[PDB]
């Protein structure tokens, strides 16, 4: 219980605007103010069926995105209730997918999704049943 | 590009930021801490947002009871006045009791939150969550 | 087989460009160009369960108009897999309803949306599992 | 309003009309024979359609094999050369080898045809059929 030092690694977009943060919001370095996020957001995934909404926001000139988002989706065992696609402006679609699965199924499928080239996001938002 | 760089932590409260790695399905302590600084800097830019600004996109996800009249109507009325520009909305039926629907919309940071706690104080929603973007993730 | 007049109610905007037809197509009443469009239109419901589309276009100011369109579906029998809607200009929103259900089940929908004030039309493309 | 007119027309045409009345719903053979306007006026609009204008609004309804590898690739790729304007796209699962489609479309009225005709004859796509819409429907 003593200082220790690691390493992250961020996209340049990313980087970028919390380096801004940082100066914005009067931080003196990228360690300080990760360590205050880390402290702040942190003040069991099960085999129970559950509803989820992935909103996936991606570059609608990427070729074979769709592809492997659907191959991802097919092999995640969930269940695509429903997709649905806007043009949100000159390069980006925002996608909406409405899901069933399991907590271990979902979380896979969020972060296989979240890590392809031309993925800007994907963001869960889960409802288990005592939800509603 | 993509670039590395360190942080200085206490080793207990590493230890519980290293707990939540792999059971939140990540490959690494980074990819977590990402994801976290992600979610706080998009709650840092629409807590600044321009009240001039009518750009933010969200969606609103809402689980409502469907068979309960008047309910939708309320939510059209809500939506009509907050301001904000619905760009689509989406319904399954779950079951005979519950709806959930997904609305896309544009709009400020403050209409966006106004129309979420609106909707989420009514009779028959159950649930009411934002999902927010902010341009630096996408621009 | 001899000459029958019968009566046929149009709402003003449909009978508008059926008047503006006849006098773009050099036909002398709307007697002769209905005729005509009656015969060439001329050249079985059942239990099975069929998925189909429904395509809505509707006044978005006119109150209680989703509501009613709710209410219908309840009572249908179809069951709705998915709707979306989004704003198509600034009176009018679109709206797809894709649903199951039995020839008559989805024909009663169909006419009971289309006939509702507000309702500019509502289109069904029905396939049977042979159309796949 | 609502204006009412006569139409002539031979016994055993009207006779074949009044054999589909009951059967497709109707309450009264005025309803079909509306139907039989409303749509024969909308294909002739969309025949006369100016190849400057680009306003018009359509859904395309496609079924096809989702399984498919490469299918969505080309026809995104045909809707990119379409000169169409998707709105808005929905995609259900009907099983493990039928996805249904539901593509919103904006554009001119060859463009939009060019498109279903050219998805229709892709391997793997089962079914593809547009849904026009006139503005005088609608405006």
């Amino acid at each position: 219980d003593s200082i220790i030092r690691f390493s992250v690694s961020l996209q340049q977009n990313l980087l970028d605007e919390l380096d801004n943060r940082i100066i914005k919001n009067g931080y003196s370095s990228r360690s300080e103010l990760v360590r205050d996020m880390i402290r702040e957001k942190l003040v069991n995934p099960n085999d129970e069926s559950k509803i989820a909404v992935l909103v996936v926001i991606y570059d609608h000139h990427q070729r074979e995105l769709n592809q492997r988002m659907i191959d991802i989706q097919h092999a995640s065992g969930t269940h695509v209730l429903c997709t649905t696609h806007i043009h949100m402006d000159e390069h980006n679609c925002l996608e909406t997918i409405i899901l069933q699965g399991n907590s271990f199924e979902i979380q896979r499928l969020q972060l296989e999704i979240g890590g392809l080239r031309g993925v800007k996001f994907a963001k869960l938002t889960k409802a288990s049943s005592f939800e509603y």
